[PDB]
């Protein structure tokens, strides 16, 4: 069943004090989640750089993340309901002019309808919604009507709960949640026009910067057998792969049309043939610290303006002939903590690839490679300041085949 209080703001504030007791969570719990969202420290200012951070750093933040990770541990989300938050365009990477005085451009919503619609749209950290529409305040003209699943009966219960903060009942949904555009239309709130996103969550895994260590028992959990299952040849291909052999590999794919080596040819055979026994089993997300000539840019170039860089990227599908070796742990690694771009890749589940520290040995960490001769779609460009220096988190979308 789907709930919408849509203006009503007492019927809503039953329904929040009524699931505001579902959630098992002591005053001393709720007082911790609501410094966090009363951004106390700056600890909500600074969430998206903590999470791409090197460990070490942020350690109380860190332990407070761990401590509100383990309240969403506890949601119990019974009933389905249509939440409402209004947003500034910047917030999901909407980074065109949106309005011009209380109008909406024209030109803005084709772009926006190109960027967002039928799209999945990841945020940053967790998202806070409103039971009732919210007036739409300065810039924050882009309102998001998500219909949040109870998903009860369901398979995973949805991790969303309602706590009271500022005098207000308020839902909050985990970080393992994307919002998929259903619909988009313009509205108009009191003389005001705004864009209105219709849509639904979707889950999907991320572990961020994996503070609670989950990444690679769900890793284990997922792909030992796979591990096991393997044959000497494909186990052996692969920890060849890991140890040296990925770079004579993925040179040879990526540049020297993949043909002409007998060798590699039969080693690539055997780590792909092994990459397909089992395909990526739920919605994950993935990450990956770019070097500047993999997104065509010189190593010694700073970043080109997020203007030119979405004129390059943006809504394009990027692709490689090699092996993309990615991460379920978003944490900067002294091995590349200065690159300028970060991917953060949505993986769908049936992709194919295979968790490959399941092989234990020269294997990596946390490492999920991803078949050869893959493509995603760079959904959304946004920024963030890590330790000084700014950077670029590019989402994309893999494609299945
Ligand atoms: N950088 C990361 O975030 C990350 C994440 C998980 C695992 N790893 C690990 O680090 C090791 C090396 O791999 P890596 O992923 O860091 O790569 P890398 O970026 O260091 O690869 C070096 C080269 O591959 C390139 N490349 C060339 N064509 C490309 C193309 N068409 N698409 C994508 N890249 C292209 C780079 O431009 C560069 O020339 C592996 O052993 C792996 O386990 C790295």
């Amino acid at each position: 069943k789907v709930e919408d209080f849509k203006e009503d703001k007492e019927k809503a504030k039953e329904w929040g004090k009524e699931k505001e007791k579902e959630w098992k969570l002591t005053a001393t719990e709720k007082g911790k989640m609501n410094n966090f969202l009363d951004n106390k420290n700056d600890i909500k200012t600074n969430y998206k750089e903590i999470t791409f951070s090197m460990a070490g750093s942020f350690e109380d933040e860190i332990k407070d993340l761990k401590e509100i990770d383990k309240m969403f541990d506890k949601t119990n989300l019974s009933n389905s309901i249509i939440t409402y938050k209004n947003v500034e365009p910047t917030t999901i990477g909407f980074n065109k002019s949106l309005t011009e005085g209380n109008t909406i451009n024209s030109d803005a919503m084709a772009q926006f309808k190109e960027q967002f619609l039928d799209r999945d749209i990841k945020f940053d950290s967790y998202l806070d919604t409103h039971l009732t529409a919210q007036q739409v305040s300065s810039k924050e003209r882009v309102i998001l009507k998500v219909t949040v699943p109870s998903g009860k009966g369901s398979t995973t219960p949805t991790k969303a709960g309602v706590i009271l903060n500022n005098s207000e009942y308020k839902m909050l949904i985990d970080n393992g949640y994307m919002v998929h555009v259903d619909k988009v239309s313009k509205v108009v709130k009191k003389g005001v026009e705004c864009l209105q996103i219709e849509g639904t969550l979707k889950k999907s895994l991320d572990f961020k910067n994996d503070i609670n260590a989950e990444a690679h028992s769900w890793g284990m959990k997922n792909y030992e057998e796979w591990a096991k299952d393997l044959t000497d040849s494909q186990r052996e291909a692969l920890d060849g792969y890991a140890r040296q052999d990925y770079k004579e590999i993925n040179n040879y794919l990526r540049n020297q049309g993949g043909s002409g080596n007998e060798k590699l040819d039969a080693q690539i055979k055997n780590i792909s043939d092994a990459l397909g026994k089992k395909p990526i089993p739920e919605n994950i997300t993935v990450y990956r610290w770019c070097g500047m000539p993999e997104f065509g840019y010189q190593i010694s170039d700073p970043l080109p303006s997020l203007k030119d860089f979405e004129e390059q990227f943006l809504n394009t599908i990027k692709e490689d002939k090699g092996y993309m070796s990615t991460s379920l742990s978003s944490e900067r690694l002294a091995a590349f903590g200065s690159r300028k771009i970060i991917l953060r890749l949505q993986v769908p589940k049936g992709s194919t690839g295979a968790y490959l520290s399941a092989i234990g040995g020269f294997a990596s960490e946390k490492e999920i490679l991803l078949d050869k001769d893959s493509k995603y779609h760079i959904d959304k460009v946004t920024e963030v300041i890590i330790k000084g220096v700014k950077r670029y988190v590019v989402d994309a979308t893999l494609l299945t085949n």
